[PDB]
């Protein structure tokens, strides 16, 4: 029947969810199984010994999005092209590779009698060495609840990579900070929400900006898995469904204009269940994933690609078109 192996997991609601989904749990050893699961990314020889009918919760190539040294790098490259369309990653200094370029915006920015505070990620702040670290200009006035800093942490939804499907989950997980903020509590995204509407704010206009993020951010890293995937499997038919689907954890911030800013995306984030905010969430993202996947012999998700729009779609197409060009510059 329909089998999984949940030897790559160590979360028991993955285990649970897929025990309640009908999955029949395999033998770690047993490869032959319909469903694999994996919590960190799987190496791709892996991927490349699946049979058409096996489903695998990593996509190949997915690193150039997830390790923030390249997700900047690509970023940059895609700035370069498209600024317009992708304002919504802040300024990002590799180091030691652009540190000299970094040195040049702080030279400008003393002449300019301006001042601008620095965040320096693997944690510190810098106002203005050879070790492999990032500088990225920090975001000085975040959107603040009751006074307090606080993060969030969508769940995507990559079912197929050709076609591109991607999928938004309406709730997340809210990181609250311990002390006030000026220039960790636990709460959803649901009731986030629930928030922005007591006080007023377009929640529409919230989830518009959030989905359009999402997928600029996937059409960034979708040249990339693309070729990753087809060279991984060769074995394929023109269209053969998806072997690869994938859960990313996107962590955003807010600024005060409710602008979401992407800081990282996880692609093995935490599924662990300590609080009820951490079970209902998480089991709702992972329950609803693989009845997506319909796996045989929505709920809170909504599909953000392709969108209903038609407008919305050409813009996106056009984007993949510049993605695709500036992923054969480089390579
Ligand atoms: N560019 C930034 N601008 C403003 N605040 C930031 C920025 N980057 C991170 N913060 C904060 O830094 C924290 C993220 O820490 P990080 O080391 O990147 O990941 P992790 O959560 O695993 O520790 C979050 O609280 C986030 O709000």
């Amino acid at each position: 029947t329909i089998t999984a192996n949940v030897a790559g997991t160590k979360f028991e609601i993955v285990r649970l969810v897929i025990d309640e989904m009908g999955f029949m749990k395999t033998p770690d050893e047993d490869e032959t199984s319909n469903l694999i699961w994996c919590d960190s990314a799987v190496q791709q020889e892996k991927i490349s010994e699946l049979q058409n009918y096996q489903r695998i919760n990593h996509f190949p190539g997915m690193g150039e999005i997830c390790r923030k040294d390249f997700l900047a790098r690509n970023m940059t490259k895609m700035i370069k092209s498209r600024p317009l369309d992708y304002t919504f990653v802040p300024r990002t200094w590799i180091f030691p590779a652009e540190y000299t370029q970094f040195q040049n915006y702080v030279k400008e920015l003393k002449k300019k009698r301006k001042q601008k505070t620095f965040i320096v990620k693997p944690i510190s702040l810098i106002r203005n060495s050879q070790d492999h670290l990032i500088v990225q200009e920090y975001i000085e006035k975040p959107f603040l609840m009751e006074g307090y800093k606080f993060d969030l942490r969508i769940y995507i939804l990559v079912t197929s990579c050709d076609p591109l499907k991607i999928f938004l989950y309406h709730d997340g997980l809210v990181r609250m900070g311990t002390e006030k903020y000026i220039p960790g509590s636990k709460r959803s995204i649901k009731w986030f929400t629930e928030f922005l509407q007591a006080n007023q704010h377009d929640v529409a206009k919230f989830w518009s900006d959030i989905s359009e993020l999402v997928v600029k951010t996937l059409i960034v890293a979708e040249p990339h898995v693309l070729h990753a995937y087809r060279m991984c499997r060769p074995g394929q038919p023109p269209g053969s469904e998806s072997v690869c689907f994938e859960v990313l954890g996107f962590d955003i911030l807010l600024d005060r204009k409710l602008k979401p800013w992407l800081l990282q995306i996880n692609r093995a984030p935490s599924f662990g269940t300590d609080q009820k905010i951490d079970y209902d969430v998480k089991r709702g993202v992972l329950l609803n994933a693989l009845k997506l996947l319909n796996i045989r012999t929505m709920g809170n998700y909504r599909r953000i690609y392709p969108p209903e729009d038609k407008a919305l779609l050409e813009k996106y197409e056009n984007l993949l078109a510049v993605a695709f060009q500036t992923f054969l510059s480089g390579r």
